[PDB]
């Protein structure tokens, strides 16, 4: 029996498998249990640590997917599915996992660990895109990712009760961390450099546990793609999640000990079949059940803590597609879809901007309207269509990274941002969503290594590139090969300078502004203006 | 009579008068100067509408240009040339209603398209007699018939008392009215043709020709119009009945004065008494404002300009507009700390925050930081260089080139025929520092062409573009198409549409064909600021 595959820890052995990457094997232990299946009257309550299990447990299989709605948009099309849940459904779904190379590293090797998004309502760590045998196989590293609890089972909140006292979908990935912390070594990974990385609410939850005190002893490092503690969507008030709370608890027929107690009887599909129905207004990228500013796992806002934080010893990474709207316009925004140009009339996009930015006053849709028409071609459908994207991917996501990456970059952190431009060939969604939000991380992944994905040559070289500049940055904190010259260099985001570079098939290019103007319009002027109105 | 030249004689409604043979560089033109049109605005004339002169008797001698109205003199730089060739350079009085006129010698034996200048000066200053606006270069080289007029500015011109009788405002124009039905009566006896009547002016003197597009009687006085960087619409060209009499009140309360007896009293204080005050009854510090303009009177102006360009008819009127490339750098140095002729004027941050506050004087503190988010480069926001340009484009954009976009947009749907330009070219005889750019007002001289003149040190390829510009401009006049119809290969100059938005830009280089009047920036002060207002 292979002594490769056999690993103990703290709560007992382990049995994982040997897996075929394109250039050898790798270990994969998948399906470990890190904490008590959060079930029964453990449901909204914080994590509890695994206990310990006698004889060897078989990690040779992804363990289920947190119970979470499942997406129904387009039914049966590779696109939407490829994001929907590949195991069966459960609350019982606290497992992490981890690859590494075949034989195990020799010295201690720096890990990775993956957060995935999926708005807090949705995702899994067993989906393809997350594939870790490709980093682990090629650049040696150790991947790490896990379950945990969405929607809400991991962030329906009555602030200030003691058994839904919220965010226990980010202890329990505070949980995991903690895991790696004491168990990785065993599997060859290093606990004293730990590189934390997500992408959409995945990045948001790498931004939470940067700023909350707690998780600061767990990580050295993070990754933010396309997402951010900060910004419009990724946290709500204690007043607010109050609300969705009850108002859930009356649509399933719910003193908060009685109301939650209920809530706890209710069979899991009854919970989500009313998940979207909390949300205050008519929109897109908002979600129901997110982070709450409760006091505790965050002391503040984000925009607070990352306005007052000390970032000195910290180095970040961060950055954004070049389309992260255009994937959401097909959820809601009407004219829009996958299946054609989606070429819209200046009232469709004045409705449209009401339910990109649903929390704006009449005042400031307005303003949105006039800065990103084209006054050139104010009527123009492409020029109308392109700009509503533009408007949900930067009020979401360009503007915030843009706003989190310059309080860092001043208060002490070291920066490094780029912009992701390739479109990959594979791509099953229309052309005039460019590059949407979510798709660079089959790249960083490094599938594209696997010829049977029928990805392009470039494209391959282009992911080799990609696993180098996250597991250089992971091993040293600067995303740049400390051997190699000429490239030129990525260099660290400043507030000075503001420089990040593009990711793309072109050798990286070195530029200056993140939307600049456009970022001030939306994190300068229009706080001022709601402010007051 | 007798032994005078037979040329410079001639008669008009109010009697003979005797003109001046003057050399331009290219053969002799005829000149006019001062024509009374008016009775002297004396006395109990004060404030009032103007009244036709009185027929005179004898030969009136032409031969030498009048008074310039009674107005404030600009000391900012005493003896700096660049200041100067605005000041008044004729005695000045009250007794200034006086015109010239300006046709080719001998005088044309067909009629002739005539021209009717009308200076800027914010409404308090100008004067017909200035060196730049000399008729004698149109009249020769391109055989035009050049009438300017001299109006009431200031006090004498615009203070109101809104719906009194001894004070109804907008008397200057009046003046300018009274003059152009002078020229419908008297300019055939110079070979003119009253049935081609272009008028044009630049700054205060723009914004006045498009008061007589917006005011039905001075409309059949007309035919053509051409704005040269001033509009009537716009923050600084009207203010409404209410500012209008709190400023007359509080001017007539700073010289110690029922409106009937606080005018009577006003009427008895001597004149530089009026001009030493003008400045000090503006609402707040502030550059490009004037203390008395036009007032929104339901009368002169039916309403406001704003209202009625956006809903009149001007089917069958045609326009040229433009701006030039540096509307704002002039006025930072009457006003904006930080700003001079003798340094580069680099600025800094605060001092860019403090100048928007004085530039844009009527904005709100959210407005103002609307203004300064826009103008701001967040690449480089503390950048003197950037900040200084920023600042001179606030005040340019604010003041001019949004104004001027909004009437082009608004006459274009509105069925009017629009041209539109960019002047880009600096004098090279410009003693102006290098940072105002193009500043305003200074393409008046080549639209004149005094580079033609060779003893004022102009270079050849100014000349030449002097020359070609008095060819749109008349051209422009003669057919309302700045297009010259024998020469097809030189480039067209299209129509501004609302669909297209094209201009040209103005320079020693060919024509060159632009898409959007600062297009982007105009929507934020044409479209957003007003609703922000709204709130
Ligand atoms: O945002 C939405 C809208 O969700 C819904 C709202 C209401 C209803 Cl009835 C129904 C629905 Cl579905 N869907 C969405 C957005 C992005 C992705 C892709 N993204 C997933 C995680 C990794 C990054 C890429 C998938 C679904
Ligand atoms: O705007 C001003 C301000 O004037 C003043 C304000 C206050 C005081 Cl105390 C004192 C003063 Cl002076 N002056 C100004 C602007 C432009 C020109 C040039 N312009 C004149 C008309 C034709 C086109 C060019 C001359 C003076
Ligand atoms: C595109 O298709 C959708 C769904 O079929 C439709 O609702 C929309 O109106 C279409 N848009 C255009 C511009 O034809
Ligand atoms: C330019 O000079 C004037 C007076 O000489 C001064 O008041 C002004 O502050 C100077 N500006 C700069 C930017 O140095
Ligand atoms: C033109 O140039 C000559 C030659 O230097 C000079 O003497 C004359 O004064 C100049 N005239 C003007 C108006 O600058």
């Amino acid at each position: 029996e292979d002594p490769q595959l056999l690993v103990r820890v703290r709560g007992g052995q382990l049995r994982g498998i040997r897996l075929k990457a394109p250039g050898g094997p790798v270990s994969a232990f998948l399906g470990i249990p890190f904490a008590e299946p959060p079930v029964g009257s453990r449901r909204f309550m914080p994590p509890e640590p695994k206990r310990p299990w006698s004889g060897v447990l078989d990690a040779t299989t992804f363990q289920n997917v947190c119970y979470q709605y499942v997406d129904t948009l387009y039914p049966g099309f590779e696109g939407t599915e490829m994001w929907n849940p590949n195991r069966e459904l459960s609350e019982d779904c606290l497992y992490l996992n981890v690859w590494t190379p075949y034989p195990r590293p020799a010295s201690p090797t720096p890990v990775l660990i993956w957060i995935y998004g999926g708005g807090f309502y949705s995702g899994a760590a067993s989906l393809d895109v997350y594939d870790g045998r490709f980093l682990a196989q090629v650049e040696g590293a150790v991947l790490v990712s896990m379950n945990y609890r969405v929607g809400t089972f991991g962030f329906l909140a009555l602030p200030g009760s003691r058994e839904a006292p919220g965010n226990v979908g980010l202890l329990d990935q505070r949980l995991a961390l903690q895991w790696v912390q004491e168990n990785i070594a065993a599997f060859g990974g290093d606990p004293m450099s730990v590189t934390l990385f997500g992408e959409s609410a995945g990045a948001a939850s790498v931004g939470m546990h940067i700023l909350s005190l707690p998780s600061r002893s767990l990580f050295h490092r993070a990754v933010l793609q396309s997402g951010t503690p900060n910004g419009p969507w990724a946290t709500v008030s204690a007043g607010e999640a109050r609300r969705r709370a009850t108002l859930l608890a009356r649509l399933v027929g719910c003193n908060d000990t009685e109301l939650i107690a209920c809530l706890r009887t209710r069979p899991a599909q009854d919970l989500v079949d009313h998940e979207w129905h909390v949300l205050p207004q008519e929109s897109i990228f908002r979600f129901s059940f997110v982070p709450v500013v409760d006091g505790d796992f965050l002391s503040d806002t984000p925009e607070a803590l990352i306005n007052t934080g000390d970032f000195q010893d910290l180095q970040v990474l961060v950055g954004v597609v070049k389309d992260e709207g255009s994937y959401f316009l097909v959820y809601g925004v009407p004219g829009f879809s996958k299946d054609n140009e989606s070429l819209i009339s200046r009232a469709q996009f004045l409705a449209g901007v009401r339910i990109g930015v649903p929390q704006a006053s009449d005042l400031a849709a307005e303003a949105v309207v006039l800065h990103y028409t084209d006054w050139l071609h104010p009527e123009d459908p492409t020029h109308l269509r392109d700009a509503m994207s533009a408007v949900v991917g930067d009020h979401n996501v360009v503007c915030p990274v843009a706003q989190l990456a310059g309080r860092l970059a001043a208060q002490g952190a070291r920066v490094y941002a780029y912009i992701f431009e390739h479109r990959a060939s594979t791509l099953t969604w229309p052309l005039w969503m460019g590059v949407p939000h979510g798709y660079e991380i089959e790249f960083i992944f490094g599938l594209p290594l696997d010829p049977s994905l029928n990805y392009t040559t470039e494209e391959r070289i282009f992911a080799q590139r990609l696993m180098k500049y996250w597991t250089n940055f992971a091993r040293t904190g600067d995303p740049n090969d400390p051997r190699d010259s000429k490239s030129p260099q990525w260099p660290p985001y400043t507030t000075a300078a503001q420089q990040y570079v593009s990711l793309n098939l072109k050798p990286l290019e070195v530029r200056r502004g993140l939307r600049a103007q456009t970022c001030a319009f939306w994190n300068r002027f229009l706080p001022k203006l709601l402010s007051a109105t």
